[PDB]
């Protein structure tokens, strides 16, 4: 057992393991949304940007969890990174909910192991709100223009 | 009687009070509308910066009549802040909308007691002409572009 | 019910609507403080100051719970905003303690539901004492020294 | 058919999908041993920062092999990403054995499908002489020297 | 009992100053661990003075608790500083080892009663590990070699 | 015995010996001393600075020793601080009183062992002169003016 190990439970060091593999997962999935809207065929380049920088955050947190890891004595287990769920994501306002999903999925996690988890819940709800009221998934002028006007800062 | 007090009748007195609480009144308005928008629900967070500010600047206006108050030797007396009329305001328009008679009341009472108000009023009158060229109620897209083309500046 | 709403008890909710009720309340307590001690009657205008800037901070406390409120998927209910106990506060030293008991019950609903509470009422207590020192009700002179060394820096 | 695509064979865009896969693998490696570095356990902070900017870079390549894709008209298709060989990479030594290793088969891999591949193979073959110049595995002391010497610029 | 002191149990109050005697003893420790090295006898002027700011950080941290102390509205009462256990530390192994186990003593402590604690006890296993990969006890050279590059930052 | 020694009594090795636990005692006690008139029961804040950097001095001046003992080639051995002899403290001229006869008996010991010691004690017979004029023990507006015009430069 670690010399700096003092009061780190066997069952914290395999929840952070775990949170770990799914904040891979989670940039390899937003890495897969970046470069399908950076596609010929799809085009919406503000988008991808946006799920490029959130690739890496998530790779950033799963980085921290480790730092984490090693200070308290733990040791870091890896696992493979599943490929993600789709190869397409559709449009923006099914791309936006499928991120929704995946990052009420990682905050569960996290609960059951912040104040910027919430932080980004609340950003992407904004952002389908505004996809259905710019009439997705039919309305091609509607996703032109948030690509335009809201992830164009 | 107050030592300062000379030529300011007990009804200006009175009526600087009821003033007051109506610019209070006013300011509690606008808080309750400007959190409304920034709702994950609702986000339209230009209109809600808006009407954060024009909550700011009554409650200004409230403050500098207290002060008037005082100045003259009057004795300020405060009365409950009643709750706004409504706790959703339904869309910009209608947003728009109430926000104009409220700006008229104060007006009015103004008035029973200004270069400023009527900028304020000739203002909204604006916003709620371009939001019927935009087409709202309906137009989702509509409402989308004022709250980045007018309401961003 | 909310698309980013995530592990937030209706309890919690309702909660926070108390509690921003509670703060506006305090700063419209605290601002009828300010106005109180500008009179010309009374006239300690760095006590007036102190509690005007006591007022804001109270009203920033309601907006950025309102912000919190809405971050996690809750919906604001607001209510009246009761008028202050007293319409005259006395001298310094009872401005003073009423000012305590009031972040008191501020700090105790916080509890039921801080870093920034405890300071704010040491701080308090600080003045309290300093008041007493100086003769305080009695000693007027101990009561302008106060205005003049300690609330202006 | 992709309406960019002009003169790119299939066998070009199955090979880049691999070179991808090959690339996030090797970054994944680096990014184990270098959290194996940083462990209180083995503590070689200048190896560890080695290693992990060598997880970057590769990360970077896979990245650009994914833009060159779809500028090609090409399409990405993602895999499960291996979990590392090892869990512990011993020393240091034995880890730049490794490392070179890794950035040979990357490097036989592009063949099949590089100024700066033969740049990042000389800097391991360098690292591995030097290492085995100042005793390793065996003599600690050497170990130390080197991370501070060599790695720490 | 005092006028700030509301939900601050007299439990919490023993034990805080129980943690200020606990961190004023490491103080003193790490004060004598400071000027052993120093000794002509000795002479690992970089070790000496990592032990030296040490010894403040600790004498900084009871000073933060007794200001929490009267901040929540307890009342400090202090207590005999207990000499150091020894009066020699050996050699740098040994003085790191010492230190490492201080740490975790005040660590405990502050369980039952950190972000820094941590870090501080991370810091202490990886450099006896380093240590211990130089040769120390024995090797001289090993620990004279530490002093210069780990120490000298 | 010590390679650098050369005209040390070892008379004068225990005197500083007992120098230097004199001056840590006087450094706790004036620690003491800081965070009583920092109570919110107290509250003399510039009284409350001045004691901390006084316990600063003598903390500074206890380490100054432990350099000279052991570049003369002497041992420091170290033994229990004792707790300060009150745990209140009084009034501002109870507690001056109090620190002249500290530094009269730190004076005494020097001199059985300089341009600075009858510097802190001239400026401590100056202020217990003038809170002496002031009023104290009962002239609680004359404490809070030495606080303001004395202590607070
Ligand atoms: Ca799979
Ligand atoms: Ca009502
Ligand atoms: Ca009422
Ligand atoms: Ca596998
Ligand atoms: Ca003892
Ligand atoms: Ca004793």
């Amino acid at each position: 057992d670690s010399q700096v190990r003092q009061n780190f439970h066997r069952d914290c060091e395999a929840a952070i393991n775990r949170m770990v593999n799914m904040e891979l997962y989670a940039s390899y999935t937003y890495l897969s949304m970046a470069f399908y809207f950076d596609r010929d065929d799809i085009a919406l380049h503000n988008v991808a940007k946006f799920f490029k920088e959130q690739s890496h955050e998530e790779r950033e947190h799963a980085e921290k969890l480790m730092k984490d890891q090693n200070k308290r004595g733990g040791r870091i287990v890896l696992q493979d990174v599943q490929k993600p769920e789709r190869d397409e994501w559709g449009n923006t306002l099914e791309a936006m909910q499928a991120a929704l999903q995946l990052e009420k999925t990682v905050n569960q996690a996290l609960l059951d192991l912040p104040e910027e988890q919430v932080k980004s819940i609340k950003q992407l709800g904004d952002y389908i709100t505004n996809l259905k009221r710019l009439g997705l998934p039919q309305n091609g002028m509607g996703e032109y223009l948030f690509d335009k006007h809201t992830m164009g800062e």
